[PDB]
């Protein structure tokens, strides 16, 4: 078959599979744009002629755009670029829209409007805007007052009869009526179909919306009927714009063909005549990023493409198969065009070297159409994927996986892959109530760095959009470049249940730790998958963590860390990493007790420490493996990414876990301890560690010595707290003082470990003081503030996360007084830490001894053996280290 032949047969199916000729379908497309801007002018010239285009809807209106780009068209489009009526060729029929009642306004505001709404009435019912209508032509008025729009239209000098009957809804009357006015009071069964029934039908239809700047569902419909689209909330309350009496013809001519067209792109397609000449000596880099906003002429080709990609991944995100559609052979065109380059992208391009290969790519990548039966997949997958991906075995029976929600609203891995160009199918039944969608592969943006020199090596946009399902419905899927699956959903009730269905997928190396069941299995079938190496990526659900993963580096962590034990590797992870965060949280873990000194003081105080409701494992944190990241080598987030691998006994691994974990009522000056009080994950492991284990890891990350010199120092002034707080915490920057305010965290460890008398028991105190938390931030407040030591407090305290605030302050200060049974306001003081009359009231009111200043000094971070404490009450104490 000839690739003309290839192209005719996918232009109906999809199927773009065998095509590879690039040009020649861009050659089509360059003559259905033209075709479309052809038609359209020809008819706006016609309606515009010379007449006045004055036209004021006011702030009460809405806008009505052009939804399909065949067949629709702007008729008035304001000064602000805002499209006020639109024109609708749909089904073969005649149909406009106006944003207000118009028709209502033809002796007043509008008067100026009237002799070319008469042409616009004319081309209605006759097909011609030259051509007059009869006498007495019967109107049918549906949803909107009858006599003032029939008085309306005789106002703009026409002779109209009134129909007597609804044309929406009566087939006989539609087939005698003239013309049908609607708005938004209409009913209607199936009111997007019958309108669209209609117009095909030959009814001529004229819409008024009737609400103002409100948004009407009514309408929508009914302009869904007719192949436009209500614009977005708050309609022209804003911009008021509004097309000037000075508007010509030939502008508004011009505008009307190439709005939601882009023929200068198709041509510089057609002809290869990419830019040679950015000045990319404006590009700046952030931490090795490079990025390019800057270079002139560049972030308008970005917009531009943007409309494509815009326009096609409402499709995507609605699970609507473009192919299915008639009247979209544009859409279909840019689609084909763009599967058809993907035969034949090759990797690595850079901006400079390979102009006119990046900047085809550039806008290719922008453009994927994943609801479809059939299509290709891109050949080379680059820095993404390779071979194994290429040729993964996919299932040719359904099946069937129930995957459980722990919050609200997020993502989770399903647990199967669509391998590139093989359809799939998915649906999803027992959901209750949550909204749910289907994506692909969970890659952030920037980790395409393909204005970095040499480093366009993948596609720009590896997650897809979110596919919306409903409930039962099958969709069918193919990607160019498979991925991950991933269940997205809101408005899921935490623990519940959804199942989904699939065929048609591969199995990645998936290993799915059951909260509280026996895993041996799982992990010896884990690593069955990966010693068959028939994957690119794998994926990891352990608790509240979720892992996707580039298989070359888990398998480098693997070896560089483990020396290929993989074994250990994963139990490591489950245990050193995950548990041991989320048990240093206090969180309810299936099957795990608390341990027995967390147990013991929690019944003594009468505190709830184990409930789902206060203590539930919280949403998804998300970490992404990959070679490239947002940001950086590493970057924040959720999913946070990482470059360098995955090791469970990582620094970065904790802080950045941390993170998800930190809570406002726990940092101390807010944002000051943005970076701060995620630390406790990462010491806490590095503490667990080198007594488990013996390795020392990261053992000079706090800084008791120059905490010490700066409170020292600080104390001697006239205001002591200020003095310590100016040398501390005023400090705004990211990073600052990392080190020295990590001491203060650490403080309440030793403390906690002399109180109880053991030195395991230390990490404890952080564990009781986020149980607290949990209990302040979300028990009924009257009936437990007596507990928890707040009974002052006539209301729930603030959880502002602002440096200015006391929120965090206060309530560390109040829980560590209620937990150490001391009055801690000294220690407080020492550090520079302010808090409310209302918390210092409360601590007075616990009528607890006083714990005088008192100072933990370490010369090591992990070995608390050697810690010293200083009694800072009567003056300060030398360092008591040598250097
Ligand atoms: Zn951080």
């Amino acid at each position: 078959a000839t690739q003309e032949e290839i192209l005719d047969a996918a232009l109906v199916s999809g199927d773009s599979s065998q095509l590879t000729d690039s040009h020649l379908v861009a050659l089509r497309l360059q003559q259905q744009v033209e075709r479309i801007r052809q038609t359209r002018t020809q008819l706006l010239d016609g309606l515009y002629q010379n007449l006045s285009q004055a036209y004021d809807p006011g702030a009460a209106s809405m806008w009505v755009l052009p939804a399909n780009p065949d067949n629709t068209l702007p008729f008035l489009i304001g000064d602000k670029g805002r499209v006020l009526a639109s024109l609708s060729l749909e089904a073969g029929g005649r149909g406009l829209a106006y944003g207000t009642n118009v028709l209502t306004q033809l002796s007043g505001t509008n008067a100026a409007h009237a002799p070319l709404l008469k042409r616009a009435v004319q081309w209605l019912v006759n097909g011609d805007p030259g051509a007059a209508t009869a006498k007495d032509f019967k109107v049918s008025v549906v949803g909107v007052d009858k006599t003032a729009a029939l008085n309306g239209l005789k106002s703009a000098g026409l002779q109209p009869a009134d129909a007597a009957c609804n044309a929406l809804t009566d087939a006989s009357c539609a087939s005698t009526s003239k013309l049908l006015v609607l708005g938004n009071g209409a009913s209607a069964a199936s009111l997007s179909a019958t309108v669209r029934a209609r117009l095909q039908a030959g009814l001529p239809i004229l819409f008024v919306h009737t609400n103002g700047w409100n948004q009407s569902s009514t309408g929508q419909q009914i302009l869904a009927g007719l192949g436009l689209q209500e614009g977005p909330y708050g309609g022209n309350y804003w911009d008021k714009d509004r097309v000037p009496s000075s508007r010509t013809r030939t502008r508004s001519v011009e505008l009307g063909g190439a709005y939601g067209q882009d023929p200068a792109l198709v041509q510089q397609i057609v002809d290869g005549s990419w830019r040679t000449d950015y000045d990319w000596s404006k590009c700046t880099s952030y931490v090795g990023r490079t990025t390019c906003d800057d270079v002139p002429g560049l972030s308008d080709f970005s917009k531009r493409v943007d409309v494509l990609k815009g326009a096609l991944d409402a499709y995507n995100q609605k699970a609507q198969n473009l192919f299915a559609l008639p009247g979209t052979t544009s859409l279909r065109l840019w689609l084909l065009w763009a599967d058809a380059v993907r035969q034949n992208i090759r990797y690595p391009m850079d901006k400079a070297a390979d102009t006119a290969r990046f900047q085809e790519t550039f806008v290719a990548d922008a453009i994927v159409g994943y609801v479809r039966e059939a299509g290709a997949a891109q050949k080379e997958l680059g820095s993404y994927a390779g071979q194994r991906q290429q040729s993964m075995p996919v299932s040719g029976s359904e099946e069937t996986l129930t995957l459980t929600l722990p919050s609200a609203q997020g993502f989770t891995a399903i647990g199967r892959m669509a391998a590139p160009g093989k359809r799939l199918s998915i649906r999803i039944e027992d959901a209750g109530q949550a909204s749910l969608a289907v994506g692909l592969n969970t890659q952030r943006i920037g980790s395409t760095r393909l204005w970095n020199t040499r480093q366009y090596d993948r596609p720009r946009f590896l997650k897809s959009p979110d596919i919306k399902l409903q409930a039962n419905q099958s969709v069918a899927l193919v990607s160019p470049y498979g991925g991950l699956l991933q269940l997205v959903y809101s408005g899921a009730t935490p623990g519940q249940t959804v199942t989904v269905k699939v065929t048609g997928a591969a199995s990645q190396p998936f290993l799915d730790i059951q909260p509280g069941e026996d895993s041996s299995q799982a992990i010896a079938d884990f690593i069955q998958a990966l010693d068959a190496d028939k994957a690119d990526w794998l994926e990891i659900r352990s608790g509240s963590v979720e892992v996707h993963a580039k298989v070359e580096k888990v398998r480098g962590s693997i070896d560089k860390d483990y020396g290929g034990d993989v074994q250990r590797f994963i139990r490591e992870l489950n245990e050193v990493f995950i548990d041991d965060a989320y048990t240093l949280a206090g969180f309810a873990i299936p099957n795990q007790a608390k341990t027995p000194a967390i147990q013991q003081e929690c019944a003594a105080r009468g505190w709830d420490c184990d409930s789902e409701t206060l203590h539930k494992l919280p949403g998804t944190q998300h970490i992404n493996v990959d070679q490239y990241a947002q940001c950086g080598g590493g970057c924040s987030g959720n999913p946070y990414d990482q470059t360098w691998g995955l090791n469970p006994r990582g620094w970065g691994e904790s802080h950045e876990l941390g993170h998800n974990l930190q809570v406002n009522r726990l940092k101390v000056y807010g944002g000051r301890s943005g970076e701060i009080s995620n630390q406790i994950f990462p010491l806490h492991k590095d503490w667990r560690v080198l007594r488990e284990f013996g390795q020392n890891l990261d053992d000079t990350r706090v800084n008791y010595r120059n905490a010490y010199n700066l409170i020292v120092a600080g104390r001697a002034e006239a205001d002591p707290l200020a003095g310590v707080y100016k040398r501390l915490w005023e400090d705004p920057g990211t990073y600052a003082l990392n080190g020295e305010r990590m001491a203060f965290y650490t403080q309440w460890v030793h403390y906690w470990a002399d109180l109880k008398n053991d030195p395991l028991q230390g990490w404890d105190i952080w564990t009781l003081l986020y149980l607290h938390q949990r209990q302040v931030d979300k028990s009924d407040w009257d009936a437990n503030k007596a507990a928890l030591g707040y009974g002052t407090y006539a209301q729930r305290p603030g959880n502002s996360g602002d440096a200015s605030s006391t929120d965090g302050n206060d309530n560390l200060l109040l829980g560590l007084s209620w937990l150490t049974q001391r009055d801690q306001r000294p220690t407080f003081a020492l550090w520079g830490i302010r808090t409310s009359a209302a918390a210092q009231a409360q601590v007075a009111a616990y009528g607890f001894a006083e714990q005088p200043a008192f100072f933990y000094a370490n010369n090591r971070t992990n070995e608390y053996s050697t810690v010293k404490l200083l009694d800072m009450s009567q003056g300060s104490p030398a360092w008591p280290f040598p250097l």
